[PDB]
């Protein structure tokens, strides 16, 4: 459940949130964690959110039942928590994270 990732500023990097068979063909997303209940997602693969937005994009491969999220040209800003999740068909009012995820981002050393 929980996870760490790194890039340098300016670089790429990419994290890949394993799943189960029963979540192969839910949209997956990406997001900061809930202020409350739900989460504001930054990309889902089947949602108003959208595959890509702007520097960060997100991929399914429910053949690996595995998705990937990519974010671009990174900044100091964008490190901190972050949530892989999963969206029920009929939704909930909250949201939990299949994995936490930790972004750090270094200095283009």
């Amino acid at each position: 459940h929980p996870m760490t990732v790194a890039g340098p500023v300016g670089g790429s990097l990419s994290v890949q949130c394993r799943y189960e068979k029963e979540h192969r063909t839910l949209n997956k997303f990406w997001c900061r964690p809930p202020q409350i209940l739900r989460c504001d997602k930054i990309v889902e693969t089947k949602g108003s959110a959208g595959k890509r937005n702007g520097r960060v994009s997100i991929r399914d491969s429910p053949a690996n039942l595995s998705f990937t999220v990519t974010l671009e040209n990174l900044t100091e800003e964008d490190a901190g928590t972050y949530w892989c999740g999963v969206d029920t068909p009929w939704l909930r009012d909250f949201h939990d994270p299949i994995v936490e995820v930790e972004v750090s981002v270094f200095p283009a050393g």
